[PDB]
């Protein structure tokens, strides 16, 4: 299974892997002041990093299926999309572009939220027509999508 990581960046099982240099997740980075759930209409801004915002502290953007979005999160997270829990799908009608995530295969993906609430990834580069949806979350943990 793709490892989870604790708020200090340490792997909780398995082997650590690096994130893709072009990901919107830039490590090392702090997080986990508070768990702060946000709506899709109130995703945090890069300028909210030092100050927080009116919703609370901010370490970036985190997402899991539901969809559920967070601007900070203290528990275990993915640093890479756990592709074993994704399934091939056609491109959806996208409502929002949320970041660039490393997959558990090491590759870079663009990540989107669909009109149907599904989280979808599409390969950024190389092989054509790769597109997957996040259909299982057996550890009920979010991906750290962006760091501020
Ligand atoms: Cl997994």
């Amino acid at each position: 299974m793709e490892p989870l990581y604790d708020k200090n960046g340490a792997v909780l099982f398995g082997e650590p892997s690096d994130t893709h240099p072009q990901s919107t997740l830039k490590l090392p980075h702090p997080r986990g002041e508070k768990e702060v759930i946000v709506g899709i209409r109130d995703l945090p801004r890069k300028g909210d990093c030092r100050t927080g915002n009116r919703l609370g502290p901010v370490s970036g953007l985190f997402v899991k299926p539901g969809p559920v979005f967070y601007q900070d999160y203290s528990g275990p997270v993915y640093h890479r999309a756990p592709l074993e829990q994704f399934k091939q799908a056609p491109m959806c009608e996208v409502t929002k572009r949320i970041g660039r995530v490393t997959g558990s295969d090491g590759n870079l993906y663009h990540m989107y939220v669909c009109t149907d609430g599904c989280i979808l990834v599409k390969t950024a580069k190389r092989e054509g027509q790769d597109v997957l949806k996040w259909v299982y979350n057996v550890l009920d943990s979010p991906i750290w999508v962006t760091s501020c």
